[PDB]
């Protein structure tokens, strides 16, 4: 599923991003926007062998388990595929772990290249939310 900007930034507030970790709405959905243009079936292989799943481009190398990552985590406790369900659940989920970690959303290399320090609020300007 590719979902519609304030699609998403409604389904990510229903599952209790706004604010999670003191990271806004905006935050959450231009993360999105960059790392799957909103699409739940985008995959990306990494230069490691990992792959990165769904809407938030989750890493095998940690937090998924896709058993074509050797060495790696299973963090989430879920199978990379279900990263890819047109039901953002498991993402969210297992997003609010790795924002959770240490680092923040500087997890995201996308996050941190393109929305950090940007005006976020843009991303859900106009939506009901
Ligand atoms: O980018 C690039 C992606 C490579 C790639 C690898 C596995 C599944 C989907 C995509
Ligand atoms: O334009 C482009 C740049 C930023 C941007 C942010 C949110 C919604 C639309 C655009
Ligand atoms: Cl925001
Ligand atoms: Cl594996
Ligand atoms: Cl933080
Ligand atoms: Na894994």
């Amino acid at each position: 599923k590719v979902f519609g900007r304030c699609e998403l930034a409604a389904a990510m507030k229903r599952h209790g991003l706004d604010n999670y970790r003191g990271y806004s709405l905006g935050n959450w959905v231009c993360a999105a926007k960059f790392e799957s243009n909103f699409n739940t079936q985008a995959t990306n292989r990494n230069t490691d062998g990992s792959t990165d799943y769904g809407i938030l481009q989750i890493n095998s190398r940690w937090w998924c388990n896709d058993g074509r990552t050797p060495g790696s985590r299973n963090l989430c406790n879920i199978p990379c595929s279900a990263l890819l369900s047109s039901d953002i659940t498991a993402s969210v989920n297992c997003a609010k772990k790795i924002v959770s970690d240490g680092n923040g959303m500087n997890a995201w290399v996308a996050w941190r290249n393109r929305c950090k320090g940007t005006d976020v609020q843009a991303w859900i300007r106009g939506c009901r939310l």
